């Protein structure tokens, strides 16, 4: 380790990873550290899912995601255990036992809310939908001038998509996918309109899918290296960073202090520039740790003197979760265009088609993969072929269903997909609500219990506003009963349920943007710098300040881009 | 170079022995796996070394249900009758999911599984590392006791030296030594209680680097600069899937592989080929190559090479439960203590004389139970936040022939919950031995295949009746009069008979013995398959014996022998 | 059946099980009130649950 | 087949059954609350050797069934509660309620 750079980074997720292409791509000289460790293979900071085992076994990955998924508050808990044996050591309260947070009201919280700590974050196992948000969604980027506006996001959003490699077409030859986004097309009448989920993510062969990751955007190898020879990046994996030093002034970072997790020792680290890409909470953690904000429980009587709005404003997204079985219609719908003679199993069993009859309702290759599907397995009773790839449906936010819909299949901590129902019968829905901005609702940090890691322990108090954001989220729920219906009943075990707050990990607006500290409520301005300090940037969700359904990532990343401008255009690289 | 001095198939911790022997001793070696490296930069390393995984000990738990994958599952029967109306419903319990229509839902291992990575199941194992006492293991020499003693108290110093296997990784555990000195008090001298031998070293008082395949050899490609006239080359995603016999049925004159990557199919030739691919697979391959018999076993027409392919395989009962420690051995902590007021006032004090001889705990111990109960006068227990986990065994005897764990581990199953205080509970596993006999089966079927398009594992198991049925059930009656010295069982966690498999210790699929014929066995005492110049099988498989205890250190034994054996008859090629 | 219907728990102390899936629109509890006929002078470590 | 044994519990006069004076049940009576754990001592050693005495016994007839493993009950389902209002010869001495003609 030299310790002076231009640029220190910390965090090695998709959004660091922005901030590592475009600044070590302009020269500077780059450093980044994690407090995690490169796991994801000779790929650093890879999506996990990318294996050829994982990919033939996708239902095993759920498991992957609730290992490295550690919660952020734990209430202490309640539940009586009064069949120990009488021999056995038994409580006389409900003490704080197993890491558990004591200032955290258990009725006020986000307890699905967690963090991932492995080099490229949460992108090693994210579901990897990258849509970008329309202006109801979206904060302002240029005052009084909406085409000016939708302009530069239009240009942020396309280079977010370029970086994490964004299309619209990777499923499109899935049965499935085609079944189910055609009959919703169809019941809607142009009501709404449905396409595929657009996803990070490169089809390689018809039974494997590169899915995009922090390492798609920077591929974090050390530089100066053949590939490159006159980059300079170092990435430094088990490094906590604790704090960055604020001069007396509060204009200036002068250090960042470090803790080396193998060696157990402290240093202190010299950049230009300071960029926190730590996550929503993480960045919160961090900063209040270092003297913005204020440590321990909020007291009005007492209001932070930096920047006060850090940890309030906060948002995360009410969602509903179900999966439905494939109505006996939409199957029978798959191998409408067969001629069937005989039965399954017998001599003379025959499914034909014409290819490119008129009447046919579906494409040849469809009809090809059918009729194969059904000659070659006729102990199956489904026309689907074995290996189809998974739906990938959406209907977008709009103000008349302003939620995010997602009706796909794909892993996360809770998916537990089972086996008494076949796969290819499954669909997923998962409806994502916008939850609006309240300064009462917090972010803070305890003077009192820390972390696992030393630092002061993360508490929520959260509750999902009244008003809009409510009424939103139960019509929400109908939304999905009512859309579902349209493609099968419930799975028996998936039925329609909001699941708990937080697991969702879409949390924002806890170190929010916007024009004006004051006015805005907010922690950074429109190029993500910390008011007031020359050169201290935050990149990550916890910089959107308004309310939004859709996933956040593609946004944040574009935000960071727009950040990244600012830095080239403002630090000089040093010689190299 | 697709010429080879020695191919080996499979990159866990038997393979790296024969990699570490045999890359050392001069010869061009290539390995092959069907996984991929996903462990980070040390090749095929523990994935419990990392600071968030030790801080996070129970969450390990997903990591290994993540990769373990079922082998034989059978054919899902279960009634789902609340399926709106308008969703298809099946009319036949059909074969859905990977399911296996072979695999009689009655007579399996329903627990076994596998797992493709680099460093096989050694990226996430528990680390037990115990040699096998006369009674359990195989013999490598006839008739001469003395003899054999000393051949495998060479092996296996060998093989614990490669794992780098110690004893007291764990010695200043509180809760360690109060399990382990109530229970040696309470035996009365009848048994033996110590840790648990553990492939581990201590880095922190909160760290310990637990040994891999990567430990016994760390898998990166040679010549490199540490090592500049080794030569090694290793390449994940290549699925193995047939060695090719000569028509004398004397030598393996190809590996047939198929790269998962590009897709594409080749032949390896080399001098040596080991097979090392996990007691399952190493079956798999050797029927898929022709050895044995491919389908449903039929005794009207046994097969011609390798009859007892297969055949005598053995898994461990496993019977487990948790324990929530007793209020005698909670205060038995706190005994040499003065403590006068009440916690969280003025007036309170805990108080020692440091080294006086009438202290049973040594100033370590005190010191620590003092500064925890004065510095968190809010927690009602006497033991440590940070205080390591136990590792206690009492080695099978004789008179108790199962293996002992008293401890605290990730594996698939038994996770804990946040009710009860963790300090509190401990768990018990008990590993039965189980008599190898012909019936006892893993074979392929000639239509299913699996998900590489490889024959279809399918298991005829049951537990002997007799002797292994018998002990079976002393086994469990044993963990409950011994786990009751301790505490009373932790709710959800009461004392069970796991499914069978889940222990992951199956044996005997390709068996050692001294003769083919007599022994009913497939490789000799060197692995090597019987009329077959220059095939080696490694691993549990070739364990031939009832046993109890953790059976990699055994098999890593066996695989140093058989190295000596390549190393004495094949001559490395010129670098 | 018949003998869990016919058997009414003699003290049940104040539940504290935490419900955090309701739908934004339901009335949520901001303490664990006595709800459901619980005894709130019942210490839930100390008592025999099983009694009715 | 199914195995249950019954541990004896020592009396202490810790161990109590009392009414409020301010919840009523429903039938608008005091409402009963117990203040009970097991004793220690002899009553605890004697209910662990209980169980292991199941254990070892069940095991000469068969394995546990799944679901039904070896287990301590919640406190009280067993239904035998005793001494509310106690026997003995001699209120004082005997710290009791009745006379052995069970008059108070
Ligand atoms: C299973 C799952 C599914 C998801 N699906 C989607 C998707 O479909 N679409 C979408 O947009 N979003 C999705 N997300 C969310 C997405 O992964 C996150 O929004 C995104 O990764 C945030 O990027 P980031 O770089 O700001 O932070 P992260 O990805 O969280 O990375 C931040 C990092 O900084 C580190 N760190 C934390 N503290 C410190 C410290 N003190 N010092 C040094 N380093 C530190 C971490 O170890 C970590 O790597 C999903 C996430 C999960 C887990
Ligand atoms: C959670 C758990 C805990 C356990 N704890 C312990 C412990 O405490 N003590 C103990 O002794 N053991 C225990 N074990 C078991 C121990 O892990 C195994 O016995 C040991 O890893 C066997 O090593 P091996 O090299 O023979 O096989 P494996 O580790 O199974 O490795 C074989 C490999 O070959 C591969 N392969 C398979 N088929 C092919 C093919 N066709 N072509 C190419 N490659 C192929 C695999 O991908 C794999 O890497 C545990 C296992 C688990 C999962």
């Amino acid at each position: 380790m030299d310790i002076k750079y231009d640029v220190v980074i910390v965090g090695s997720g998709p959004i660091g990873c922005t901030y590592a292409r475009e600044l070590v791509g302009a020269g500077y000289k780059v450093a980044m550290f994690d407090i995690g460790e490169i796991d994801s293979g000779l790929k650093i900071g890879a999506h996990k899912k990318n294996t050829v085992e994982y990919q033939k076994n996708i239902d095993k990955f759920v498991n992957v995601i609730q290992g490295q998924l550690m919660s952020v508050s734990v209430p202490v808990n309640t539940l009586v255990v009064d069949t120990l044996s009488p021999t056995s050591w038994q409580a006389s309260t409900f003490f704080v036992r197993n890491g558990s947070n004591p200032e955290q009201d258990p009725l006020r919280n986000l307890s699905g809310q967690a963090v991932t700590r492995v080099v490229g974050g949460m992108s090693t196992h994210w579901a990897c939908a990258t849509p970008r948000f329309d202006r109801e969604q979206r904060p302002l980027l240029v005052k009084d001038d909406a085409d000016a506006d939708d302009a530069e996001w239009d240009r942020l959003y396309t280079k977010a998509e370029s970086y994490f490699q964004t299309g619209t077409d990777q499923f499109k030859e899935s049965i499935r996918h085609n079944l189910v986004l055609n009959k919703l097309t169809e019941e809607y009448k142009g009501q709404r309109d449905f396409q595929q989920i657009p996803l990070a993510a490169t089809r390689r062969s018809p039974t494997f899918v590169e899915w995009s990751s922090a390492n798609t955007v920077f591929d974090l190898q050390n530089r100066p290296n053949t590939d490159a020879p006159e980059e300079r990046f170092n990435l430094f994996p088990a490094v906590a960073c604790e704090r960055v030093v604020r001069n007396a002034l509060n204009s200036e970072i002068e250090s960042l202090h470090i803790h080396d997790l193998i060696s157990g020792d402290r240093f202190e680290i010299k950049a230009d520039v300071y960029v926190l890409t730590a996550g929503a909470v993480h960045n919160t953690q961090l900063l209040v740790n270092s003297g913005f904000g204020q440590l321990g429980r909020p007291n009005p009587a007492n209001p932070p003197e930096l920047l006060p709005s850090l940890g309030s404003y906060i948002t995360e997204q009410s969602l509903v979760f179900c999966q439905t079985v494939m109505s006996t219609e939409l199957i029978d719908s798959v191998k409408s265009d067969m001629t069937i003679r005989g039965t399954p199993g017998e001599l003379t069993y025959s499914v034909t088609y014409t290819p490119g009859a008129s009447t046919n309702k579906h494409p040849d290759w469809w009809n090809e993969k059918v009729k194969n599907h059904m000659m070659q397995h006729q102990e199956d009773p489904l026309p689907i072929p074995f290996e189809d790839p998974e739906p990938q449906v959406t209907t977008l936010f709009q103000p008349s269903h302003p939620w995010h819909t997602q009706i796909h299949r794909d892993a996360f901590s809770y998916g537990a997909v089972q086996q008494s129902i076949d796969s290819r019968l499954i669909v997923d829905w998962r409806f994502f609500g916008r939850t609006e901005p309240k300064e009462e609702n917090k972010l803070w940090f305890s003077d009192k219990i820390t972390d696992a890691y030393n630092m002061p322990q993360p508490t929520f108090d959260f509750r999902f506003p009244a008003g809009r954001t409510s009424k939103e989220a139960e019509d929400m729920m109908t939304d999905m009963c009512v859309m579902s219906a349209k493609i099968g009943g419930f799975l028996p075990g998936s039925l329609p349920q909001f699941m708990e707050p937080g697991l969702v990990l879409h949390l924002g607006g806890t170190h929010r943007m916007g024009f004006d500290e004051k006015e805005d409520n907010c922690c950074v301005n429109t190029d993500s710098r910390v008011f007031g300090f020359k050169n201290l940037f935050l990149g990550g969700c916890g910089n959107i300040p308004t309310a939004y359904g859709a996933n956040p990532t593609l946004t944040a990343m574009s935000l960071a881009i727009k950040s990244c401008e600012y830095i080239k255009q403002n630090f000089t690289p040093s010689p190299f």
